[PDB]
């Protein structure tokens, strides 16, 4: 039904609001005031559906800006195509918002796939976007050019993952570089889309620099730089925590606890973080599922509150910072106006219920809505 | 606020439904029960509006299939291409959807110009589609095929509008024409789009023989084949006429009271097909605004209803009908789970108040929502 009041919830917004009760209307928040119960009149001709969660934690969905929604793989032959990403295994993790994009393979794949895939998701109720262009230079997109990509079809936010300094990578020149930043970052004036360009990065030592150098000689603004994975080796995160000083925000990529290899576990990254007084807003956390498992999100999330970190610390890292640096106007936060994706967790911070446009996907930890071939 | 409640409206869905109460959700039609005499307690933290309307008419928004949007002219030189239409005068002839189309001029206008006007109206809160193709073979589109545009650029439904019997057309062969019909076709299988191809007719004497061949040679089905401006002559009228017995939907085209004369005015057409017990289903009406104002859509409803005809049998021409050509599954009527898109008329049927994705436009005869440039 169209209605549906969440009653007794403490809300994370993610910024900590106490408990409220909730009214979703259809795939917006409509409501959040001090909690009744008993003394609430509903009209009887309204379709209301009134659940009571007993004061449980409340968050907005996982925004995930890193997945590769139709698999990744294939850097080990043929046979390591991962398949397609199955709707429950985002949903189940929390995700109401995935942005897919290729990777390595760019050259099997196709952007017509990656779209592809964007509307099936969405028709299974997910909110889904996409990245163009790819890892390599030619970029690979539907249209020709990555400018006219994000400027006529809406789903496409700008340009990923394009990769630098790495054995892998074309690379890329600064000219190749600024030019691509160029045309993400126009269409997104053209379209009011994120116009980012989101940069998988590499173990090469170089590092930053293309755009440290970016940033310090043209007029591109900081924002329009996005690194990701940027935890995977030590000097490359002392390398991001500087280049947050000009405005950039930086993705960490949640590895598989024990997987961080010579770099920072994502817990660890955020800790460090977190004490180095470093403008927490401009970190984002990213799964790579499918390339990784979306679960990996909320693992982190567990392991940083572990440490002691408070949940209103380290949930905008999956919320609403990444929805400030997408331009996802409504997303990421429990308020008013906004899309009706929102979380529900207990106490040890397992998500519990999981609702993606005012439609229950989980609900008492049993699953509501699986995908097409789940 | 986001709940409405349209309190005492006689409701046109378009079927009667007699005096209602309906409850907006959002931009979606949430409840709609018996008006009752007590006014209803409605908890005091719920953002209701409450709209006392006193008996008045409320009907589902027009859906104008056949808008030049960016406008269209051209076709006595340079100095007649139309500017863009504003959006009131979409909203304020009733129209809450619309959908676009180049026409004559597809040489100096590109499917670039009307994708890009689709979205502005969308962002001014209009409901927006367009056709992509033209009017000449080869076609314009934006990725070089119909098939592809329809397939990923979400607002793009099917070709149009593309001409036939006309001496202005591109003489297209029927080999020609079966392949666009298979694109469309086969485009909207994939994407769930209205998967049509909307045919420009002229004054030749072939009248609708390209199409009464497809669906008598080929496995193409009739409803593919959507010819409009089918009262711009007498002889064509017949011929359409005889056309819905094959399954297809026909379009009439408003054409301003002063002026169809070789052919039939839409109203006196309509009063033709209602004495002749044609099936009404498969008849639309639309404007031709920009190329034309989408204003005669109301004159010539109102035409009708003078000659004695009812509002419950001509409306679904403006609305349910091309719904359900379309593929709009959340247009074209008042009930719930549908669009918020709704009109409410007085006893002249003069529109008052006009409703688009649950926004108020006009709302007393006074305009709520103008066009940025307007
Ligand atoms: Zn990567
Ligand atoms: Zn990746
Ligand atoms: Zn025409
Ligand atoms: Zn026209």
């Amino acid at each position: 039904t169209m209605l549906i009041l969440l009653c007794n919830v403490n809300i994370y917004a993610p910024n900590p609001l106490g408990i409220k009760d909730v009214l979703i209307a259809g795939n917006k928040i409509a409501a959040i005031y001090d909690h009744g119960q008993g003394e609430i009149t509903i009209p009887k001709q309204w379709p209301v559906k009134v659940i009571n969660f007993d004061g449980a934690i409340l968050t907005p969905g996982f925004i995930d800006s890193h997945a590769h929604i139709t698999g990744g793989g294939g850097e080990a032959g043929f046979a390591t195509q991962v398949p397609p990403v199955g709707l429950t295994e985002f949903t189940h993790a929390g995700v109401t918002t995935v942005v897919g994009l290729l990777g390595t393979d760019d050259t099997t794949r196709s952007t017509e796939n990656l779209l592809s895939r964007v509307y099936g998701l969405r028709e299974e109720g997910l909110s889904a976007y996409c990245w163009t262009g790819g890892y390599h230079f030619p970029l690979t997109t539907i249209t020709g050019s990555a400018k006219s990509d994000i400027a006529f079809l809406e789903p496409v936010i700008g340009i990923g993952e394009f990769a630098i300094s790495d054995h892998r990578s074309s690379q890329p020149t600064f000219e190749e570089v600024i030019r691509l930043a160029s045309e993400t970052h126009v269409a997104g004036l053209i379209t009011g889309k994120a116009g980012v360009i989101h940069f998988h990065l590499g173990d090469g030592e170089r590092r930053l620099e293309l755009i440290e150098r970016a940033i310090r000689e043209t007029e591109l603004p900081a924002r329009v730089f996005n690194p990701t994975h940027v935890n995977r080796n030590k000097p490359l995160f002392e390398d991001s925590c500087k280049l947050l000083s000009k405005g950039c925000h930086i993705d960490l990529t949640a590895f598989p606890a024990g997987t961080a290899q010579p770099g920072w576990e994502a817990c660890d990254a955020i800790e460090m973080a977190v004490e180095r007084q470093l403008p927490l807003e401009q970190i984002t956390l990213s799964s790579d599922g499918g390339g990784g498992r979306a679960s990996t999100l909320g693992e982190t999330l567990v392991a940083t509150l572990n440490k002691g970190l408070s949940l209103e610390t380290v949930l905008p890292m999956l919320t609403s910072n990444v929805a400030n640096i997408l331009r996802f106007k409504n997303k990421g936060q429990i308020a008013v106006g906004f899309d009706a994706d929102l979380l529900v967790m207990n106490e040890k911070y397992e998500i519990t219920d999981v609702m993606a446009q005012g439609v229950w996907h989980k609900q008492n930890n049993q699953t509501m809505i699986k995908g097409t071939f789940e």
